[PDB]
């Protein structure tokens, strides 16, 4: 643990999934969730640096990872239909991505 910073992306996913999943779960502001996963988009899609932040997209591709991917169609959609799942897969996740 900790290897240098204890950085790591599913260390940012725990929580970037809680903050964000948190505020769609009981804070009906899922526009809030949506800002603490905007960098959580960019920083899962810029790719894995060294082969630690990599047991999301080789292990839940459906996950967070298309949770997101529906930007296209929760921009021009923008129904709640889509978060419904995404809820779902952040949830489904939440403790997959966990590993506890």
């Amino acid at each position: 643990e900790l290897i240098r910073v204890a950085i790591l992306w599913h260390e940012m996913w725990h929580e970037g999934l809680e903050e964000a999943s948190r505020l769609y779960f009981g804070e009906r502001n899922v526009k809030g969730m949506f800002e603490v996963l905007e960098p959580l988009h960019a920083m899962m899609e810029r790719g894995p640096q060294t082969l630690k932040e990599t047991s999301f997209n080789q292990a839940y591709g459906r996950d967070l990872m298309e949770a997101q991917e529906w930007c296209r169609k929760y921009m021009k959609s923008g129904n709640v239909k889509d978060l419904t799942q995404a809820w779902d897969l952040y949830y489904h996740v939440f403790r997959r991505i966990s590993k506890q």
